[PDB]
C-alpha cells in the first residue's frame, strides 16, 4: 500500500525534569506548559510568559537557566489499524536539539547526540493501538558535559566565553557537542543554549518499497549538451521486481523527454540509475550572468505490488570548477561557472533568528532577496551556525544567489576522538545528500577558521605549545582528518560536481592559512586587532577575500524596538546588553573607527547615522579595491549579511530586515559596471573601470574637481574600451594633479562611468578626514508624484549633499535608494514603497546630510 | 576505421647521452649498443657484456655507474598514410623509468617523472609518412636530485645508504622520486638503479571513439544476488551516436545473460553504465574457502562511422569488509570475505627479480602457486617494490590468493609539496584503475611503515624533534593528506567496494601505529632490535600480524650459481657482499640465532642447512600461536616470500623457486586443520586445535611422550568437537606433567591431530635447546619406486630422525615434502619429480638430518 507519512505536530506539552534547583525557583516551568513542535524549550517558556522577552532591553540573562535544564517533553498520538498493518512503521525525527533520550510508552527508542542529524528508528514492535505516548528528554548541554571536561588534562580552545559565569574561562563544551556554535553566544548574538525538538516529527509507513532520495548526479555540462544521471535510491523489505519511469520537464515545463527502467531489488538499499542526455541545455547560471533554468525531473516507481510512488527533485544544470591556477599573483582562486570565470560580490550569511525554528518562510526569501538587490551573485553560510531549512536553498535557486556552503563548524578545535568523528560524518552525509541537488550550492567547505585560528591566534599557539608534541601531533591529526578527509570524502562520494575547501579562510591544506598569494583570506587588522584605518585596506589584496568588516548600529526603528528612550547613549547597560564585540565593551572600538573620520556625534540619533556611514565608506573602500584588482582577487565576501537579534552588528541588513546605509553602497561597488576611485594614504587616487560583462564595454569616463562653493576647477573627459570581464586602469593621480594649490579641506572630485549617454556609476571623493571639511549648508527641494505602487519622490540639492539619509520615523516605508550623494542642481528620484498615506509620509519625511550632521557636533573627548 | 595500435619492441638501440665523464671512462657505453624494451640499460649492458652479471659472486659494485648516468634511448618506425589520415594519433608509454624526456623526429614530446605513470600524448602533428625517430633521454635520478637535495636545510629521513658512497648518509635522492624504492638497494637485495623504458610503447590511432576502459563495478554481493554495474568509459573526438552491446559468461562459459546500451558521446569523457543483476551468484572465495569461480564480461562498441571495438573483463563476484570490533583484546582486523571472517595466512611479496622487466610469466605464476601449495590465502605486495604485471594478478584472481595491495611508498618520509602529491594521485588513479577488477585485490594499503617509523625509529624520532615545530606540523600534514586523503579518496572513487588502510602497520590514522589491540603490526623485536629468543614470539599477540620473520640462506644449488668453491664460508667477501642485513655485519645477527639453538655450525652445508632450520622452526612458533590465537589474532603474514635474487633473506623461497625449509613448514602451520603444540620459556606447553573448516571438526587428538632410545612414557588421546572457523585450546602442560622424572635432553613429546582414521597435523615438541640434546644417531633407510612421470621415494628410520633433509646436488628436482622429521619405524613417502633417471638420482640422493649435523660440531667463539 501507499507508503504513509503523518506528521505528529498536535498535543506537544514540555516541563523540567523533575528534581531540578530551577525547579523550585521557576514552579510555572515544573508543571506542564505548551509546546511548538518545531520549537525550542525557551519560546515556549517565552509564550507561557514564564520569561521575559530576551531580545529586549537587558533581559538576555533572564532566560538562561533554560540553557542549563533539562527538559521533558511529552504528546500522545493515535495510529490506526491499517498503519499498524504495514511492513514497516517507523517514526522520523528531523532534529533534535541536541542530548536526547526518546521513549515510547515507558520504554526506550532513541538516543540522539546531533543537532543536524536525522534519526530514524523502527516502532512498530513499541506501538500499540489507539493512544501511544512519546516522551522526549533533552539534557543542557553544558550541564552533561562540563562534569566530564573539568577533569580533563585540558579544555580545547573553543569559542566564547559564558558572559553569566556559568562555564569556566577557556573551558567551553559548546567544543564537544554536535549543536550550532553560535547558540552559544558570538560577537554579535546572544547566548540562547536552545533545547528543542526543532524539526518536524512524523511516522512513517510502508510495505514492500521505501522512496529514500532522488539525485540528479550531473557528469558532464556544457553549451553543447548535459550527461546527468537519476538516481533512485531504494529500500526493499523483500526482493521483487520494480519499475521507474522518469519525466524530464523543462524551465518552460513542457516535457524534455521520458526514460523507464525495469529492475528486480533485493533486501536492504538498491540504486536504479537513469542515463540522461540534454542537448543544447538551458543552463542555470548565477545572478548577473543570465537565466536561473531549472529542469524538473520526476520519478515514478512502481513495486512489486503494483503501487506506484513518485518523487521529484527541481535542478539546475551547472558546471563548477574551483580553478586555482599560477600565475603572476602567486596561485588563483576563481570560482568558474559554466566556463566563465566569476568575481564573487556578495557578503557572509549568519542564521537569521536566535531561535531557528521560528524563521518564517517570508523572512528566508527576503534575506536572499536582499542579497540579489545589492547586485550579490554569492553568500557564504557562515560555520558558526546551522544548515538552512529546504526552502531557503530553493529561493537561493530561483534568485541565482550561489552558496558557499560551511559545514557547521565555526572555530572551535575539535576533538580528535572517533565516536565524535563519526558522530560527524553522518551529519555531513545527510546534510550533502538533502542539498546536493540545488544548483546554488556550489561549494562545500570544511570550517570557519579552524586552521588560521591554530596557527595564528594566540590562544591556540600558547596551547599546541604548552602540550607534549605528541599531544599537538595527534590533535592536529584528528583535524586533518576530519576537515580534509572525511568532508571531503563525503562531497566527493555523494555530491561529486562541486569542489572542497578543507577550511576558510585557507590553502585546502597545501600549506598555511591566510595567506595573500594562494586560497582566500579572513582580513581583520581593520575593525580587529591593530584596528588599522579603513584606508589599509586599499593595502591587502588576497586571491580571494571571505571575510572583512566594520561595525555599525542598526535602524533607528529596531533600536527603539530593543530600547526605550532612556535607554538611547551607546554606553547605556542596555546597549552595552546589545553591543557582543570585545566583552560588551565594543562600543570603545566603534567610536574609534567613528571618531576617525567624523569625530564626536551631536547626539544618538546621529551617532546611530554615523556609525553606519563609517561602515558604508569603509567596506566601499574594499570590495571596490578588490574588485578593481581583478585578476589578482576573484572574491569579495564582506562580513556580514543579515543579524540574528536587535543589536550592533556588521550586517549591512538588521534583524527586521531593514537596510542599513552600507547595503545601499552595496548595490553600487557590487554594481556589473563601477567606477572605483579609491584614495590611499599616500595622496594618491587610482581609478578603475570595472565591467562583469561577457561582452566589451564601449565607455567614457568623467573626473571633475569641484570647490565645495560650487566652483568648477577642471573638468576630465576620456573614452575606454573595457575588455570583458575585467578590470582597467584609467589613471593614478596625486593630490597636487588634482587639487594643485586648492585647500584639500575646502575641494572634492567626482567621478563618473558612462554608457552612451546612461550613467552607470560615480563616485564622490574627499582629500581629508570628513571631521575636517567645510562642508556646505544643503538646501534640499523634495517633490513627490504617485508612481505605480509606491510614490516617486525626487530630491534636489543647491549643492553636494553628502550621505543623504531618507527616514520617516515609526512609519515603515522602502526606498530603491538612501545614503547617496546629491550633485549641485542634479535632482534625483528614488522610489518610496509603503502602506502609508502620501501625507503621511510627506508629514513623517526626514532628510538628514553629513554637513548637517557634522554641524554643530562637539570636540572629542 | 577501426583503432590500430602498433607497439615499438623493435629496433631500439641506447648509448651513454654525449658529454658525461662516463663517456670516456666506458667508451663501449659511449657507442650506440642494443636495447630491449621492455628492459633496463642495466640487462642492455650486461647482454652487451659491457658489465659483468652483477649477480655472481661481488660483481655488484661494476654496475653502479650506469645508475649515475642519462642514457639515450632510440627507435625507428613506420607510420603509413592510411595512420596519418586517422583523426587521432598518439604515442602511450607504459612505463618509463623514471626521468624521462621524449622527442620525436627532433621535436618536443613528452616529460615524464613517474615510473609507474602511463603517459599518452598527441603525435599525429609531430609526425611524418615513413621513417620516423623516437628519442627518450633517462636522467639519473641521484645524479639529477642530488645536487639540489645537497642544498636544502635538511634531508629527508629515507630509507638505505649507499653501500658505494655514492650519495651522502642519510641524505637519499630516493625519497623524492616516484620510483620502485628498492631499486636503491634493501637489506635483501642489491643496489640497482634501473634506467629503462621498462613496459610497452605503442602508436595508437583512431576516430570517432576510443574505448579508455571496462570496470565492472560490484554494488552489492550476497549469497541471493550479485547487483553489478558494468561502466563502460569512451573518449570521443566528436559528438555522435554509439552502441554498446554487453554479454555475461558464468564461471564453465554458460549465457547468464545479454545487455544492451545506446548513447550519444559528446567531446571528451563520456559514461555508459549497463545495470546487471546475477540471481544466486556463483561467487569468488579465496584459497581453501571454496571456489575460485569467475564471470566474464564483454563489451562491445559500435560508433558513428561503423567502427566495431571489444573489451573484457574477468572478474569474481566477492563482498568485502574490514570488520574492525570492539571486544575483550580492544578493536579486531579481520578480512571477511562473502560474510566469512578469513584468518589471513600468508606472507609479503617482494618484486621477483632486481630487473622487474624480465620477470618471466613462468616465475610469475610459480610464486603465487608457491603459496597456494602452502596453504595461504594472502599476499602481501609490499609498498617498497612495484605493482605488479597484468598477468600476476590474473593468476592471483585463478589460484585464490588474495592480495594486500600497498600502495608503492615503502617507509620514506615524503615531502609535502603540492607538485609531488598531484604526481602520485595520478599514479594512484591509473594502477588502482588498472587493477580494481581483480577479484584477488581486497585491500589498499598507502605504504609501508611510514607512520610506525615516524614514531617509533630513533633517526625519525630526533629529525621530527630537529626542525622548527611549524615545520614538523607541515610534514606532517604532507603525509597524512597524503596517505589518509588522497590515496582514500582514489579508492573511494575508483574501486569503491575495497576497504583502505592509511599504512601498515597502523590503525588507519586513528591512533598510533602498531598497536596490540588495534590495526596491525610488524613485529621485529625479535631478529631485528634487541635480537629476542624466538620464543618471545609466543608473548606477542596483536590484532593482526602483517610483518615478522627470520634470515636465513637460499638452497646449496643457489649458493652454488652465485659463489665458486673458495667463497663456501659465510665470512667471504663474496658472502658478505650476498648479506645485505645491518650494512656488513648481517652474519652476527644471523650467527647469534643459530647458535643460539644449533651452537656452531661445523661447515658451510651444515651453515646454510641450519640458518633455514631456525629460520622454519621460529616462524613456526609465531605463525602456529597467532593461529591458536584467534579471535585475538586475524593475520598471519611472515616477512618474506620471496627474492629479487641470490642471496641471504628471509624467504621460504628463493630467487630460483627453490623450496627452503620455512616453505615445507609453512604448509604444515598454515594447515586448514593444525595442531599446535608451544612450549614457552616458563616450561609450559600449550597444546590448541585449530580448524578453518566452515563446518564443525569431529575429530580425535593424541599425545605421546618418547624416550630418544624409543621407550615409551606415556600415551594419551582425547576426543573433541572443533568448531568452525575456531580454534581451541585442550591442553596446558608443565615440563612435569610430560616428563616428570625424565631428563629433557633425552626424552620428546609428540602431538597428533586425527579425523577418523586420517592423521591431519602433527607437532613433534622438544624441552632443551637442540645442541644440548643427546639426538641418537639415526639410520634412515632409503627405498625408490616409479610411479608415472616421477618416482616414490620411502624414507625409513629406526631412531628419531629431526628435520631430514633431502637433496640431489645439482640434480634438478622437485620434492612433495622435506625438512621433516621422522619417527622410529614410521615410513614416510615423498613424491620426487625429475628429469633425472633413477641411478643417477639414487647416487645423487643426500639425506642429511638434525643429529648427524650437530656431531663433530666445534665449539663457539
Ligand atoms: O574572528 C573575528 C571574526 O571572525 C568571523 O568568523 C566571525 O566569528 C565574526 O563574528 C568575528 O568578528
Ligand atoms: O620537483 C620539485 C623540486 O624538488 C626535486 O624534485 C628536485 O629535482 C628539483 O629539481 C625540483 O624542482
Ligand atoms: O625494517 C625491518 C624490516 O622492515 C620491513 O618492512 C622490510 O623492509 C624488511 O626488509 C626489514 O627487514
Amino acid at each position: 500500500s501507499h507508503m504513509t507519512a503523518v506528521t505528529l505536530d498536535g498535543g506537544w506539552r514540555v516541563r523540567l525534569v523533575p528534581g531540578q534547583e530551577q525547579g523550585k525557583t521557576y514552579p510555572k516551568a515544573a508543571a506542564w506548559l505548551p509546546a511548538q513542535v518545531p520549537g525550542a524549550v525557551q519560546t515556549d517558556l517565552i509564550a507561557a510568559k514564564i520569561v521575559p522577552d530576551p531580545f529586549y532591553r537587558d533581559n538576555e540573562g533572564k532566560i538562561q537557566w533554560a540553557g542549563l535544564s533539562d527538559w521533558q517533553y511529552q504528546t500522545r498520538f493515535t495510529v490506526d489499524a491499517a498503519t499498524l498493518k504495514r511492513e514497516h512503521v517507523e517514526l522520523v525525527f528531523d532534529g533534535l536539539d541536541t542530548f536526547a533520550e526518546v521513549t515510547l510508552n515507558g520504554k526506550q527508542l532513541l538516543s540522539a547526540d546531533n543537532m543536524f542529524r536525522q534519526w530514524r528508528v523502527d516502532a512498530k514492535s513499541l506501538l500499540k493501538r489507539g493512544d501511544n505516548l512519546l516522551e522526549v528528554k533533552l539534557y543542557s548541554p553544558i550541564k552533561k558535559i562540563q562534569p566530564w571536561l573539568a577533569k580533563q588534562p585540558y579544555a580545547l580552545p573553543g569559542a566564547y566565553d559564558s558572559a553569566f559565569g556559568d562555564e569556566p574561562e577557556a573551558r567551553h563544551s559548546s567544543t564537544y557537542v554536535r549543536k550550532a556554535p553560535y547558540n552559544f553566544g558570538w560577537d554579535w548574538g546572544p547566548r540562547m543554549v536552545n533545547a528543542g525538538i526543532w524539526k518536524d516529527v512524523r511516522v512513517e509507513a510502508w510495505d514492500a518499497v521505501r522512496v529514500d532520495g532522488l539525485h540528479i548526479a550531473q557528469q558532464r555540462v556544457d553549451a553543447h549538451s548535459a550527461q546527468v544521471q537519476a538516481q533512485l535510491d531504494l529500500q526493499a523489505g523483500r526482493s521483487g521486481p520494480v519499475q521507474v519511469t522518469l519525466d524530464v520537464l523543462g524551465p518552460d515545463g513542457q516535457k524534455v523527454g521520458q526514460f523507464t527502467q525495469d529492475a528486480v531489488v533485493d533486501p536492504g538499499q538498491n540504486r536504479v540509475d537513469l542515463a540522461v542526455r540534454i542537448a543544447n541545455p538551458k543552463r542555470w547560471f548565477p545572478a548577473g550572468y543570465g537565466a536561473q533554468d531549472r529542469y524538473t525531473f520526476v520519478a515514478s516507481v512502481r513495486d512489486a505490488d503494483g503501487d506506484s510512488q513518485q518523487i521529484k527533485r527541481v535542478t539546475g544544470l551547472r558546471s563548477v570548477e574551483l580553478r586555482r591556477e599560477k600565475d603572476r599573483f602567486g596561485k588563483s582562486m576563481e570560482i568558474v561557472i559554466n566556463g566563465i570565470p566569476i568575481f564573487a560580490k556578495g557578503a557572509n550569511l549568519i542564521p537569521l533568528d536566535a531561535f531557528p525554528a521560528r524563521v518564517t518562510h517570508e523572512r528566508m526569501r527576503s534575506t536572499l532577496q536582499d542579497a540579489r538587490d545589492a547586485n550579490m551573485n554569492m553568500l557564504r553560510m557562515w560555520g558558526g551556525g546551522h544548515y538552512q531549512d529546504d526552502y531557503f536553498y530553493d529561493v537561493a535557486d530561483e534568485l541565482g544567489i550561489m552558496i558557499w556552503q560551511d559545514f557547521m563548524f565555526g572555530g572551535a578545535v575539535p576533538p580528535y576522538d572517533v565516536e565524535f568523528r563519526e558522530n560527524t560524518r553522518q551529519e555531513a552525509i545527510e546534510q550533502v545528500k538533502r542539498l546536493r541537488d540545488h544548483p546554488s550550492l556550489v561549494l562545500w567547505c570544511g570550517n570557519n577558521e579552524v586552521q588560521t585560528g591554530w596557527e595564528n591566534w594566540g590562544d591556540r599557539v600558547k596551547f599546541k605549545q604548552s602540550v607534549d608534541p605528541e599531544e599537538r601531533t595527534r590533535i592536529e591529526r584528528g583535524m586533518t582528518t576530519l576537515f580534509g578527509t572525511v568532508f571531503r570524502e563525503v562531497v566527493a562520494t555523494y555530491d561529486s560536481d562541486v569542489p572542497y575547501w578543507a577550511t576558510s579562510p585557507g590553502t585546502d591544506f597545501d600549506g598555511a592559512a591566510d595567506q595573500t598569494n594562494d586560497g582566500d583570506m579572513h582580513y581583520w587588522k581593520v575593525w580587529g586587532g591593530p584596528a588599522l584605518p579603513v584606508t589599509e585596506y586599499l593595502n591587502v589584496t588576497p586571491r580571494f577575500m571571505s571575510e572583512y568588516g566594520l561595525q555599525s548600529f542598526p535602524d533607528m526603528r529596531t533600536v527603539r524596538a530593543f530600547a526605550e528612550p532612556g535607554d538611547m547613549d551607546p554606553e547605556s547597560p542596555v546597549m552595552r546588553v546589545h553591543q557582543k564585540f570585545d566583552k560588551g565593551n565594543g562600543n570603545k572600538r566603534l567610536m574609534l573607527y567613528i571618531r576617525r573620520e567624523f569625530g564626536e556625534p551631536k547626539d544618538f540619533e546621529s551617532f546611530v547615522y554615523l556609525s553606519q556611514l563609517m561602515q558604508a565608506e569603509g567596506i566601499n573602500i574594499a570590495a571596490s579595491h578588490l574588485r578593481a584588482s581583478r585578476p589578482q582577487s576573484m572574491g569579495s565576501l564582506y562580513w556580514q549579511l543579515n543579524d540574528v537579534w536587535p543589536g550592533a552588528s556588521w550586517s549591512s541588513v538588521d534583524y527586521y530586515g531593514r537596510w542599513k546605509a552600507l547595503h545601499y553602497h552595496a548595490r553600487r561597488f557590487y554594481a556589473p559596471e563601477m567606477i572605483a576611485a579609491l584614495r590611499n594614504d599616500k595622496g594618491q587616487t587610482e581609478v578603475s573601470l570595472v565591467s562583469d560583462r561577457t561582452t566589451p564595454l564601449t565607455a567614457r569616463w568623467r573626473m571633475r574637481v569641484m570647490g565645495m562653493d560650487g566652483k568648477v576647477l577642471s573638468k576630465r573627459e576620456e573614452k575606454a574600451s573595457v575588455n570583458a570581464l575585467s578590470s582597467q586602469h584609467v589613471g593614478n593621480f596625486s593630490d597636487k594633479q588634482l587639487l594643485g594649490s586648492a585647500d584639500p579641506k575646502r575641494t572634492y572630485a567626482v567621478f563618473e562611468l558612462l554608457d552612451g549617454d546612461t550613467l552607470l556609476s560615480r563616485e564622490v571623493v574627499f582629500f581629508a578626514p570628513a571631521k575636517q571639511l567645510a562642508l556646505p549648508a544643503a538646501k534640499i527641494d523634495s517633490q513627490w508624484r504617485a508612481d505605480g505602487d509606491g510614490y516617486a519622490l525626487t530630491l534636489t540639492s543647491d549643492t553636494l549633499a553628502r550621505e543623504v539619509w531618507l527616514s520617516f520615523g515609526d512609519v515603515d516605508a522602502t526606498l530603491s535608494d538612501n545614503a547617496f550623494d546629491l550633485l549641485p542642481g542634479e535632482p534625483l528620484t528614488v522610489r518610496v514603497t509603503s502602506k502609508a498615506a502620501l501625507a503621511q509620509l510627506q508629514s513623517a519625511l526626514q532628510v538628514r546630510d553629513l554637513a548637517a550632521t557634522l554641524a554643530g557636533a562637539p570636540p572629542e573627548p
